[PDB]
């Protein structure tokens, strides 16, 4: 058998905890982290790929409980791309049978907790002390509780406490968040107002249904619908790239309200579109964007890191829960197996660490240069339109249709397994 402990209630550790329990020879027990609001950042999408890992991990009927999708004809639609200055069509997206998918964090998470089987769940209670010793983990916990395990998974988000227990362990340098430079205003608009609002400027009552991303220089807005079309979810993203690398005051958390002027302000120059959008947000708050640094590792002996607490990222990619989840079903696979067990397991985490982390670090990269190339600051692209849109039609392929079966193929393979 096979005693696992996760240590945060986030997606990806909830994911985890629900897949664990399918199986007999596994006894697992969920614990909570410090909560989180500011690290929600710009919110949480599904991408095909993301989809594909919840059913997987059978956690679907949770998933079309709470999960917000495009109404038809544009069901398939991930983001229209426009000119921020006029509004001009630069081309689409397609993914097709998933298009554009969001949840609000707290409906996903809330809809995941309530199909955990009794006994799973260890809330009301934080460790206070962690320590491992010959493949076995010992975690101490403010109500004098232990809890000893074979392996214990760090899902515990950006600012993970266990992270600086896995880095320590390896010898390698700590890691905190890092502030992107680029901050987002976060709004949502009735569909209606927003549909009357574009018809005062003639501007298309096609781009309140579709979602869309408006690109200009060191900015970006986009809008998708939620809530069957009725209201419509804004981001506006600010980028300083001045000389600085900016940082953001170590006692200021990462979100405020933000006042309507300032927000306008802004987005002074961009076109009628945009403007008559941001002013229809009512009371506005604005968001640090941090991730975190690609790590050389995510095992140190017993404990694992998954999720932001490995690889945060920046949203631009729509890529960070999906991450999670791949982290997710992945281990999932490979612990819930008949050949696990204690004796093999630290392979088991080298076949992770192995295959997960490399295409984790490559989607935290490429979330960052995906931005860059919405502002206009990719240095082959820049502001050409046409290479522009080509683009971005295919760049998000290799994260969306990969298969994460061919990776557990691989890492039977070196495990000389089935």
């Amino acid at each position: 058998g096979l005693r696992i402990g996760i240590v945060g209630g986030g997606i990806s550790g909830v994911a985890l905890a629900l897949e664990l329990c399918r199986y007999s020879h596994i006894q697992v027990q969920l614990f909570e982290a410090a909560p989180a609001f500011g690290e929600v950042g710009a919110g949480v999408s599904f991408g095909p790929n993301a989809v594909r890992a919840i059913v997987g991990l059978g956690l679907g009927e949770a998933y079309l409980q709470v999960a917000d999708r495009t109404s038809e004809p544009w069901e398939d639609v991930w983001f229209e791309w426009r000119r921020g200055s006029d509004a001009s069509y630069l081309g689409a997206t397609i993914a097709p049978g998933v298009g554009q998918s969001s949840v609000h964090r707290a409906d996903f998470i809330d809809a995941l907790v309530t199909h955990l089987p009794e006994g799973i769940a260890q809330f009301g209670k934080r460790a206070t002390q962690v320590e491992q010793q010959g493949g076995e983990v010992q975690v101490l916990f403010t109500d004098g509780t232990e809890y000893r395990c074979d392996l214990l998974i760090g899902a515990d988000g950006i600012k993970s406490a266990l992270r600086s227990h896995v880095l320590e362990g390896q010898g390698l340098a700590p890691q905190v968040p890092r502030f992107s430079g680029t901050c987002a205003y976060r709004g949502m608009v009735d569909s209606l107002h927003l549909r009357e609002a574009y018809r005062a400027h003639g501007i298309d009552e096609h781009l309140v249904d579709v979602p869309q991303m408006y690109l200009g220089l060191d900015g970006h807005i986009l809008t998708f619908p939620v809530r069957n079309g009725g209201i419509i979810n804004v981001v506006a993203f600010i980028s300083d790239r001045s000389e600085p690398k900016p940082t953001w005051p170590a006692d200021a958390p990462w979100v405020r309200e933000a006042s309507q002027r300032e927000m306008l302000d802004a987005f002074a120059g961009w076109g009628d579109a945009a403007r008559a959008l941001l002013e229809c947000i009512p009371a506005p708050t604005l968001w640090a964007l941090h991730d975190l640094a690609e790590l050389p590792g995510y095992v140190h002996g017993r404990v694992v890191l998954i999720g932001d607490a490995a690889h945060a990222m920046l949203p631009h990619q729509g890529a960070g829960a999906g991450q999670g989840l791949e982290d997710a079903y992945f281990l999932a696979r490979l612990l819930g197996d008949t050949q696990a067990d204690a004796g093999n397991l630290a392979e088991l985490l080298e076949a992770y660490d192995d295959l997960r982390r490399p295409r984790a670090c490559r989607v935290q990269q490429t979330s960052w240069e995906t931005g860059e190339l919405y502002e206009l600051r990719d240095p082959v692209v820049g502001a050409n339109e046409q290479l522009l849109g080509e683009n971005l039609a295919t760049r998000f392929d290799w994260l969306w249709n990969h298969d994460l079966d061919t990776d557990l193929a691989e890492a039977r393979a070196r495990l000389g397994w089935e």
